[PDB]
């Protein structure tokens, strides 16, 4: 058989799955089985090379990881399941979706581990910007969440991560956004928004447009910024009322006025 010679092949040569997925040009199309049997004899070389080296020698993470750069988490959540249920792959598919079920936060919660260190464990920096959209950055939300109701990790230090995860500040905006979202995040995530635009002038501009496509509402980026608490020389105010401009531009054209907008800022 063609395909079980060119498996020896591969096996006998001990070339690396990375390598090979390069070679094969596997990046270049979706992860299917359908289609696509050089993808098929790539995982019979990725399940042979971990018998003979160990899991660790290509793990679940660099799998998931390699094919993540050219597949969304959705088509690789189908991908796993398809293998956990084809003759062959059911050991290999079922390692993965154990990988990413959450099955750690339990054991790992109680052990009171520092988020920074799960943030890791989870390789999270690998995602880059498709880490909003990852089940395993999800379950690292819920992990902060009761390491806080708990007891010490800081906003800052969550900023931090992000930004060696993804290099390029609109994607950090956007993020940093999404997570509003996430009620119990929100809190955090709003105090973000008000450090970036405090330490970057690059961010304003970002922010209002972040905001103006999320349709976001004069009172609530009022709400955001908390301008109600304690403070014409305030860098938030003019922000506010450029981005309240625009929204009455763009979207509403019946929102506050100039003169209406700083009424309601007195209060």
């Amino acid at each position: 058989s063609a395909e079980e010679a060119q498996l020896k092949v591969w096996i006998q040569s001990q070339i690396h799955p990375r390598e090979l997925f390069g070679v094969l040009s596997l990046g270049k199309r979706a992860a299917k089985l359908d289609d696509n049997p050089d993808f098929v004899q790539w995982l019979r070389l990725v399940k042979d090379f971990r018998a003979n080296n160990g899991n660790q020698a290509f793990s679940d993470l660099d799998i998931y990881y390699l094919l993540l750069k050219t597949n969304s988490p959705e088509q690789l959540k189908l991908l796993f399941e398809t293998l956990r249920h084809t003759p062959g792959m059911t050991k290999i598919g079922a390692s993965m979706e154990k990988s990413l079920s959450g099955n750690w936060i339990r054991k790992a919660l109680e052990q009171d581990t520092y988020p920074t260190i799960v943030y890791n464990t989870l390789r999270l920096k690998d995602a880059g910007t498709k880490l909003d959209d990852t089940p395993m950055f999800r379950q690292w939300l819920e992990y902060v969440e009761k390491y806080w109701n708990k007891n010490f990790f800081g906003d800052t230090q969550m900023l931090t991560l992000f930004q060696k995860t993804m290099t390029e500040e609109e994607d950090i905006i956007k993020l940093v956004h999404m997570l509003r979202n996430n009620p119990g995040m929100k809190s955090h995530a709003d105090k973000l928004e008000r450090y970036l635009l405090l330490t970057s002038e690059s961010s304003h501009k970002t922010m209002a447009d972040v905001w103006l496509k999320a349709r976001e509402t004069p009172e609530e980026v009022f709400r955001i910024l908390r301008l109600a608490e304690k403070q014409d020389d305030n860098r938030m105010l003019n922000l506010w009322l450029r981005y309240t401009q625009t929204y009455r531009d763009k979207i509403d054209k019946n929102a506050f006025s100039d003169a209406e907008a700083l009424q309601f800022f007195r209060k």
